[PDB]
């Protein structure tokens, strides 16, 4: 049946991230759900989560680790240990995959079915004390990549080749990327933070061309915000992202609406995720960065449908939508 993974980062250092599993159908959520099937933690700052397959592929971002898990009863079939600060994980192939990081200059490549890494991607102009790579978006042959940590820029690679054959430099710290129908991808900056030694000003929205790799489209915002998380629906047209309120745009709009899709209500929207079949949008609250979080269930036209605890700090979703895989 289909369902929603929630990863929960937990507290850095507290290694009490965990794994929720919610049951659309029935509102019904399992919280620590690795931990119940394996016996053992998943880890410290639990990040982001793919699905592959009948196979889950959890990125644990203090924990060094990416772990693969079935779908279905979540038990571990396998686990790829050696990485600097995992982010994120974009598959190329059943035998390729890249993996980007925190606190390093290079973008890991590993082969997920024999479960090691086969090799690295060198990003120019960044070393391992500020290095950040983070979300990845494919577009025919090539993936483009976002650099978040005091970093300020978009990078293009070749899968043929491994390497980063362009550049575009936008504001500062580019938080998420996502693709359009339209082969637009989205980016939104966080503007960094006061006092920050990299810098600090009012964060924008882009919509980046793919094919010439040329900003179409900035919408600035006000200092002292720091947006997050851009999301798209299942038909790629209707964008969303957090920034305080959840705001929601479509992609051939020539302004960000003045009204929000959700109104901030004083916690700390941290997640976001929208049902690809149904449009549903989920929204993770962080609350506040220390009690159990909870997670909002709305309809597309912003009605509350239902809420659920999960973990602490949850940040990033993964849907289990039922398919036939290929032999
Ligand atoms: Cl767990």
């Amino acid at each position: 049946a289909s369902g929603l993974f929630i990863t929960n980062e937990g507290n850095f250092q507290y290694s009490n991230a965990t794994l929720s599993y919610y049951d659309p159908a029935t509102c019904e959520v399992e919280n620590e759900v690795f931990y119940r099937a394996n016996g053992f933690k998943l880890g410290d700052v639990a990040q982001s989560m793919v699905i592959r397959d009948g196979i889950g592929w959890i990125v644990v971002n203090n924990s060094h680790v990416i772990f693969a898990i079935d779908i279905n009863t979540f038990k571990e079939v396998g686990r790829i240990t050696g990485f600097t600060s995992p982010r994120y994980i974009h598959f190329l192939s059943d035998e390729k995959a890249y993996v980007t990081q925190i606190w390093d200059y290079r973008i890991f490549i590993i082969n997920p079915k024999t479960y090691e890494i086969t090799g690295y991607i060198e990003c120019p102009d960044m070393d391992m004390e500020s290095g950040s790579t983070e979300q990845m978006v494919q577009y025919g042959k090539y993936v483009y990549v976002n650099c978040w940590s005091y970093q300020n820029r978009i990078l293009k690679i070749d899968t043929e080749t491994d390497k980063v054959v362009d550049e575009l430099t936008i504001g500062i710290q580019p938080t998420s990327l996502v693709m359009d129908k339209y082969n637009k991808m989205w980016t939104i900056t966080d503007g960094g933070y006061e006092g920050s030694p990299y810098g600090y000003e009012a964060p924008s929205l882009y919509r980046i061309d793919a094919e010439t790799f040329t900003v179409e489209k900035q919408f600035k915002f006000k200092l002292g915000d720091w947006p997050s998380e851009v999301q798209l629906n299942g038909t790629r047209d209707t964008l969303y992202w957090i920034n305080n309120d959840i705001w929601r745009m479509p992609v051939e709009a020539d302004r960000v609406p003045v009204r929000p899709f959700l109104e901030f209500r004083d916690t700390k929207y941290y997640g976001l995720t929208v049902n690809p079949n149904n449009g549903e949008v989920y929204v993770a609250d962080a609350i506040d960065y220390q009690q159990q979080g909870i997670v909002y269930r709305y309809s597309p036209q912003g009605k509350l449908i239902d809420e659920f605890y999960v973990g602490i700090i949850p940040g990033a979703f993964c849907w289990k939508l039922e398919h036939h895989h290929h032999h």
